[PDB]
């Protein structure tokens, strides 16, 4: 199957598949069982924003998600993605809706990783930024339902004049595969911004957005949908 | 016909096609009857560096390349890229040799493009650095005769034993397409640097290296090697 | 004096100093009787943004402004730097109101400067990014009426519950001495960007705002209010 | 006194400090008696590279030193330095000798720290990178015995004809302060990489090379030769 690491902004707990009982943000390794979570209030309407960072000296994959007016939540978990992750993979946002639904709108999205090695110059890097999307973007892979709108957002999950649709999946990978690691790299690094619009008519919400890192032929598993988010076929 | 804007560093002077009778270094606009050219003495077995840069407001690109030791030589052409290039492009570097040879060596390569709007905030942006090239690169393609090597350097035309080959061509193009300008864009720029070999055993070679933007499904073209540079089906 | 290079964006025609008869963006060089102007429709109450930038192969200052909704102005002037300025020099903003009066406040400011050898990796460089301003900056130089507001916002000439000031100059010069240029370098660039707010319950507004490089030591001329724009102790 | 956060290349195994017996890295929190320590082998005449890293998130401070050739030390402390550090610093680096002596040539340096707010757009960040120092440099504090040569090296301690001498202690600061916290900031990070070339025509050699954190006055205090490495006072 694929390989994932994932950030998850999880808006509908799901506790037979182990989510805690209250919206929450989650790091996921290879499973939807995410290995860390913090209780995260999903304020509906709002437009927040996520900061994911890992080093390989560190070996701690961090992330932080934020709304104006200084409500935030954080999330850490100790691993050496060296040894979970391929040499090469490629990055992307997912997201999906259920029965509850919402929309899963991303706003802006940057990047960066670095190899590093004996000198302030960087083995290998790169790094980019979208603040806006364009309408036909050659450099993002769609998958599912993800299309981007003419206000230059990024639709991850379907939206009908302005109301979010149920049973919805839908990812966007950045085109190039990302050399993550190399054996004769020092240290290895990433760092991950988006920002983004989760908003409803409705009170429950679901099933949430996730940042994640997979191998570079990763397409949304058969019957991901909903609480599985787009990244994994089962709850396993 | 593929669609190439292109800065070369032309080692041999074929003076049927408009070169000057000496070695130098040009911007060629759909065409490899340069549009400018300045004198460069080519220092046979140092490496050298070259620095390109263009801006939509001021349109105007520029080139220079330069050898440790004070010795540089530019020249730059003012042109509108929004009026020859396509909206999404790829960038690479290409290389050949005839009867004369050369290595074609590139030591690293670093490019940036931004489209710029009404924000400190790039609307997109792209930066990539290779200080080293991997022995087998998912993030380049590569044509014809290019390969990289044990050294972690990318050798564009054939070297056997060290010792360069006659009649090889080669490229190697970034794997993403890059968004160089957009119909809401306010700026759109490019930077790009490269170090480069050139060697060789005998006193007379051929036939150079070029930094190339092309549309994006480009290809070598049949017959464009030697004096062509792999970038151009004839010499019109 | 001071030696100063600067864009200007000049809200009142003073036709005595050469002014054309409508608002404008100059460059500006050693001299208020700007080198290159382009008309320039001040749109009050809303957010612009400018963008500068230039590099010592190409010789071209170049400045766009622009508002939100298409409407942008340039101008460019062939120039070399290296020729008027000194080695090491401050970057900053300045502003003035006169008889007539608006805000001129910076919401955000950015620069990049880099002076490049014979490599992928800069001689030197120097990047910062303000997208808000402290209540306190120790790294900015405040000279005459400028402050930062509880908004964290910077206002270049004084601002009274909501209403600008008549008679004011203020500027803000980053902290560091930015080295522009040196004699080893093959090629020396900067760059900067930064969104502003003119505003005013008049419908006659003035003076103007403006980005300038000058000597480290540089200090607000006496005599220099309104359409000098603080920064020239005369109209020459 | 100062407050000050160092990672220290300590080359001399002082035991009496706290020092394990041989050469090693070490994360200092404002005392010389680091909080952890690695072996670190000095490979005496040739270049080394550390990286350091630190995101108040992750809240986990990071080092690693290599050599060419495979040979890496790593060493990390969990530490919230919003409660070490004030709101405003500089930053810098610092070596001394002793009885024993080498040089502490310093080769390259590159600093950045981010702000950061609900944007991918950073709310402050700086970046420079010195990858040659100039003969009389205007951004950068030199304290004690440092100099930059004529090859553009940075040499913290006094080198004579060649060879480096006894009883030398250097410092170089970089001019701006760094608002290295601010309490609207979601997150704040800073990633530090400095080239080093130690030599002794000795077998022994001391005392090291540390790259610090310290409030904006900080000066040499007094008797801090030797091993506490010009930046503390004692060995508390
Ligand atoms: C009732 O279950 C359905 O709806 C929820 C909420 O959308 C999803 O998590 C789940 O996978 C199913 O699709
Ligand atoms: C003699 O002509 C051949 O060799 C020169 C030098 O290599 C090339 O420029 C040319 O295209 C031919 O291949
Ligand atoms: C009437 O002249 C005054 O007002 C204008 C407009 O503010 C300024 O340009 C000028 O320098 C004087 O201060
Ligand atoms: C013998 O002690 C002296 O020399 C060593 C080695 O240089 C230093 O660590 C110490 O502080 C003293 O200056
Ligand atoms: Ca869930
Ligand atoms: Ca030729
Ligand atoms: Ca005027
Ligand atoms: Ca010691
Ligand atoms: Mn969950
Ligand atoms: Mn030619
Ligand atoms: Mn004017
Ligand atoms: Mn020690």
């Amino acid at each position: 199957a694929d390989t994932i690491v994932a950030v998850e902004l999880d808006t509908y707990p799901n506790t037979d598949i182990g989510d805690p009982s209250y919206q929450h943000i989650g790091i996921n390794i290879k499973s939807i069982r995410s290995k860390a979570t913090t209780r995260w209030d999903v304020q509906n309407g709002k437009v927040g924003t996520a900061h994911i960072s890992y080093n390989s000296v560190a070996k701690r994959l961090s992330a932080v998600v934020s709304y104006p007016g200084g409500s935030s939540a954080t999330v850490s978990y100790d691993v050496d993605l060296n040894n979970i992750l391929p040499e090469w993979v490629r990055v992307g946002l997912s997201a999906s809706t259920g029965l509850y639904k919402e929309t899963n709108t991303i706003l802006s999205w940057s990047f960066t990783s670095k190899l590093k090695s004996n000198s302030t110059a960087d083995a290998q890097s790169l790094h980019f930024t979208f603040n806006q999307f364009s309408q036909s973007p050659k450099d993002l892979i769609l998958q599912g339902d993800a299309s981007t709108d003419s206000d230059g957002n990024l639709q991850l999950t379907r939206v009908s004049n302005g109301s979010p649709q149920s049973d919805s999946v839908g990812r966007a990978l950045y085109y190039a595969p990302v050399h993550i690691w190399d054996k004769s790299a020092v240290v290895a690094s990433f760092d991950a911004t988006f920002t983004f619009l989760i908003k409803s008519p409705d009170r429950e919400i679901a099933d949430g957005i996730a940042f994640f890192i997979a191998n570079t032929d990763s397409s949304i598993p058969h019957g991901s949908g909903g609480r599985l988010l787009g990244l994994f076929p089962d709850a396993n």
